[PDB]
């Protein structure tokens, strides 16, 4: 199963920068969403969920085919809430209908990370929409009520190692859980890309509690929460070392996240030898927009 990147006909860096800018401007405009968090976090989660269906063993799933647009994937219980991200991206797609669905979903995550003052995430175009029967079945995204061993094994399927896993989980500094979506009770939330997930894990006074959906979660006196899979990163000695590293080195975290997140978004894609180099988009701020 080979998915070869194919650049949208006639498109170059400037075309994609325009798409980035449209997403970025809408992010700024639609600021009231989810109690003033805005759509950044849900767009990062969307980019991850469209990518996290990948299976290294047979190259099924992954971002390439844009298959989240189809009902089977769109209605995955693991994707509850992501319809908000899809609806946010709808007018962007209508404006720039030349871009593939995989490219738009993945670019949405990149743009969200950067606009939320995260690292630059190099991004490559050329994902090609594939037909409805290429949609992966539900059940490939991870459970949150599990331990470090489950997290480690799960991420092997996505060819991610311990450092990559701990780095990617740092995205949980963004946004919040919603009881109605996932059965987890939201805590204190923000919409700035930082290493604060790791600081919270290490510095907070955590207590294990059972929420109103009957799921266990870790809650702090300060009003923050962690999923059991989040908290596993301080229960496992290997994960713990890396949590400490990122809590104490913002730059290292930024750089490692950027690599891991680009890799997540590119898993399953074969880039031809003469494909364009990855693009690094300018933020609205860098452009004076
Ligand atoms: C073991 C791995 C993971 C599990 C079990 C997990 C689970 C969850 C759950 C249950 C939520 C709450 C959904 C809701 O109620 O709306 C959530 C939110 C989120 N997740 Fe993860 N996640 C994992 C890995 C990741 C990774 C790798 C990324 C990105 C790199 C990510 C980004 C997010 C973001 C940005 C949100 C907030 C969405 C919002 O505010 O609407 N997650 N995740
Ligand atoms: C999802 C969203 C926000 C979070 N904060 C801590 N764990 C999280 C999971």
């Amino acid at each position: 199963l080979v998915h070869v990147a194919s650049v949208e006909k006639g498109r170059s860096y400037e075309d994609f920068q325009k798409v980035y800018n449209a997403i970025a401007l809408k992010l700024r405009e639609d600021d009231e969403y989810d109690n003033y968090i805005g759509y950044g976090p849900v767009l990062v989660r969307l980019a991850w969920h469209i990518s996290g269906t990948w299976d290294k063993h047979d190259n099924t799933g992954g971002s390439y085919g844009g298959t989240y647009r189809f009902k089977k994937e769109f209605n995955d219980p693991s994707n509850a809430g992501l319809q908000n991200g899809f609806k946010f991206l709808e007018p962007i797609h209508k404006e720039f209908p030349w871009i593939s669905s995989g490219d738009l979903f993945s670019l949405g995550g990149v743009t969200a990370v950067q606009e939320m003052q995260g690292p630059k995430i190099p991004w490559r175009c050329g994902r090609v929409d594939t037909p409805e029967d290429t949609t992966p079945d539900n059940g490939r995204l991870p459970d949150a009520d599990k331990d470090a061993g489950y997290v480690r094994t799960f991420f092997q399927r996505l060819n991610m190692n311990d450092r990559e896993v701990v780095a990617l989980m740092g995205a949980h500094a963004l946004g919040k859980t919603h009881l109605k979506n996932s059965g987890y009770e939201g805590g204190g939330a923000n919409n700035v890309f930082t290493n604060e997930f790791y600081l919270n894990l290490l510095n907070e006074d955590w207590k294990l509690e059972k929420n109103d959906a009957n799921n266990e979660q870790w809650d702090s006196k300060s009003g923050y929460m962690m999923l059991p899979t989040d908290y596993s990163l301080i229960q496992d000695p290997k994960y713990l070392s890396i949590v400490k590293e990122y809590a104490n080195d913002q730059d290292k975290f930024f750089k490692d996240f950027s690599k891991a997140f680009e890799k997540l978004l590119e898993n399953g894609i074969t880039f031809p030898k003469d494909a364009p180099s990855p693009f690094i988009f300018k933020t609205l701020e860098e452009q004076g927009l």
